[PDB]
């Protein structure tokens, strides 16, 4: 009956001690440790976007008129609200505004056609009034009182498979922000890239530690982004300290840097997925890329909250593929068979993700239904899983339990 049913104990332990991730984080929740970022360091800069830079003080001012505006439109606690992705400050402003309003923004790529903007706005529920005024330059308001609920949702994000409106809810969100903050040491003097568009969600992971730490979010611009020489004497000039990349992007860079040695010494940490990568290219970026930067290999759908799996990326290999590694805190992987049997060590299988992490679900009832499912994994629990389509083993690394990527179904 249980998915571990066929397993012995020594296979079962394995899975057992994988997945023990259990983790405690302090404190208030994320908008409340955001407010408290901002009120002790007011004067430290919050976003370094295309048209200038704001202060904490000045970001927590114009999301406070966006709060004021949408609860004078009748926006009530609980609604959808798009936000114009664009890589200027005002998108900034718009989607704080909408969490501080009890809501959950939406990111609209604002050169999408017309009728897939539509489609978004009607399948996310979302009131497109940030998208038809500048969200900037909106009167000056505080933020209403919004009444405490556990849980609310905090963004709608798109991805494909035909696109699906992901529904993120705060307990997912403040998870990330807690790994991404202490795992890479996360500090008020960092500057922290962000690669992504608002529409991606490794945005997420920069913005939200950026702004729970009083560290500095800084956008990387679009021109420098096709240019990998620019991108790495631009990385040097805004002295990054943590960096997104999708792993086909870092493959763009290493070439520049093979053609032309940089030096990066204020990069600390490149959180780089998307694709399976080898230690041949990762052995190369060590040797061409004078800096103390270490990479860690991350996987994950949007569905799990942008990351479920990281790997330290030892510089010293030079031969194999990089393992995709271990669940983050409060995540727990499952690689099941097509009859839902947890696979033994060194058996491929589908990964099923549980934990803090998962989506409430998609917009969509009907895809949410075939995506999420229940399963007694072990004797006594019960995981509610999201099916990835995603294929994975578990296997020794280094004398430690890891997951490596197989593929897709
Ligand atoms: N380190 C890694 N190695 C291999 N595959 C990885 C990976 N990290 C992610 N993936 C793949 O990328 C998928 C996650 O995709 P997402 O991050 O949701 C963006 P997408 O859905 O590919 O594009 P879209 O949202 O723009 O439509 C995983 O399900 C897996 O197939």
């Amino acid at each position: 009956v249980t998915a571990d049913a066929a397993l012995e104990p020594d296979e079962r332990a394995a899975w057992l001690a994988y997945n023990d991730t259990a983790e405690d984080f302090p404190g208030p929740h994320l908008l409340a440790r955001l407010d408290a970022v901002a009120r002790e360091h007011p004067d430290r800069p919050a976003v370094h976007a295309v048209d200038g830079v704001w202060t904490y003080r000045e970001l927590h001012r114009r999301a406070d008129a966006v709060a004021a505006f949408l609860a004078a439109r009748g926006v009530r606690p609980g609604s959808v609200v798009a936000i114009a992705a664009t890589r200027a400050l005002a998108p900034y402003a718009a989607l704080l505004g909408v969490l501080k309003a009890g809501c959950a923004y939406v990111p609209v790529n604002p050169d999408d056609p017309a009728d897939r903007v539509a489609f978004v706005l009607a399948d996310a529920g979302a009131t497109p009034l940030l998208l038809d005024t500048d969200p900037a330059s909106l009167p000056a308001a505080p933020a209403p009182d919004v009444p405490h609920e556990p849980d609310r949702v905090c963004y709608v994000i798109y991805t494909s498979g035909r696109p699906k409106g992901v529904v993120m809810a705060e307990r997912a969100v403040d998870n990330l922000t807690h790994w991404v903050v202490r795992r890479h040491d996360v500090r008020p003097d960092d500057r922290l890239g962000q690669t992504a568009p608002l529409t991606f969600d490794p945005s997420v992971q920069q913005v939200f530690p950026a702004w729970a730490t009083g560290a500095c979010l800084v956008t990387v611009p679009d021109d420098v982004q096709r240019d990998p020489a620019a991108f790495l004497d631009w990385l040097r000039a805004e002295r990054v300290t943590h960096l997104d990349l999708v792993t086909s992007h870092w493959v763009h860079l290493l070439n520049a840097a093979e053609a032309r040695p940089a030096e990066l010494p204020d990069l600390r940490w490149i959180i780089i997925g998307g694709e399976t990568y080898y230690y041949h290219q990762t052995h190369r970026w060590h040797r061409v890329v004078s800096s103390p930067a270490r990479l860690n290999t991350i996987y994950g759908p949007t569905e799990a909250a942008v990351n479920a799996t990281e790997h330290l990326t030892e510089p010293d290999l030079d031969h194999g593929q990089v393992p995709i590694g271990v669940p983050l805190p409060n995540y727990r992987l499952y690689a099941l068979d097509d009859d839902g049997r947890l696979c033994p060590p060194g058996i491929t299988g589908e990964i099923h993700i549980a934990g803090a992490g998962l989506a409430r679900g998609y917009r969509s009832a009907e895809a949410t239904a075939k995506a999420f499912h229940e399963l007694e994994v072990h004797s006594g629990r019960t995981e509610r899983l999201y099916r990835t389509g995603d294929l994975a083993r578990l296997v020794r690394h280094a004398d430690r339990w890891a997951l490596e990527f197989q593929g897709r179904v």
